[PDB]
């Protein structure tokens, strides 16, 4: 996250860390059992950490719990990014608390202009590199279809949405990919894709949750 804040810890309860040995990727905790990340950030061996907030350090409320299934979206195009959506089945289910919880997934997709939170560990620099230890966060609204369109000539697909500030300064950054974007309480958006971190003109580019709410609950009902 680049122009951000620290969150404070563990109050983005939903959100988790992907770790491969390193932390490399976010997610998030939709029940249970079951994490909802970008299908970019799919690997082998994924090891899904709750209620972090230091990475590096043990703090008390983590919870570790090895990947049983991951499933990446049947239509997922490494190459646009469309369909840029994961689901991740946990070993074991995760012990919900205050600090530990689930993210509600949307009833309906969110209007441009809706201001939502963006989370993760990130680079923090748009020029340079400096990977913060504890979950930074960012407020971003929605940008208009027309706007986001117009930043990226013929790369925005229906499956997608731009958020963030056209003047640059503040963006969603390598470290992030597949961390949420929550919107009045529901799960709106996934870190997918952007041109760079913070740069003018180029807000970051997230994967539309609400289009995949059906596929979503049909495969959790029968994996
Ligand atoms: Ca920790």
């Amino acid at each position: 996250i680049v122009g951000g804040y620290t969150c404070g810890a563990n109050t983005v309860p939903y959100q988790v860390s992907l770790n491969s040995g390193y932390h490399f990727c976010g997610g998030s905790l939709i029940n249970s059992q079951w994490v909802v990340s970008a299908a970019h950030c799919y690997k082998s061996g994924i090891q899904v950490r709750l209620g972090e907030d230091n990475i590096n350090v043990v703090e008390g409320n983590e919870q570790f719990i090895s990947a049983s299934k991951s499933i990446v979206h049947p239509s997922y195009n490494s190459n646009t990014l469309n369909n840029d959506i994961m689901l991740i089945k946990l070993k074991s289910a995760a012990s919900l608390n205050s600090r530990v919880a689930s993210i509600s997934l949307p009833t309906s997709c969110a209007s441009a202009g809706t201001q939502c939170l963006i989370s993760g560990w990130g680079n923090t620099k748009s020029s340079g590199t400096s990977y913060p230890d504890v979950l930074k966060c960012l407020k971003a609204p929605i940008l208009s279809d027309s706007s986001c369109k117009s930043a990226y000539p013929g790369q925005i697909t229906s499956n997608m949405f731009c958020a963030g500030y056209l003047e640059g300064g503040k963006d969603s950054c390598q470290g992030d990919s597949g961390g949420p974007v929550v919107c009045s309480g529901k799960l709106q958006g996934i870190v997918s894709w952007g041109s760079g971190c913070a740069q003018k003109n180029k807000p970051g580019v997230y994967t539309k949750v609400c289009n995949y709410v059906s596929w979503i609950k049909q495969t959790i009902a029968s994996n």
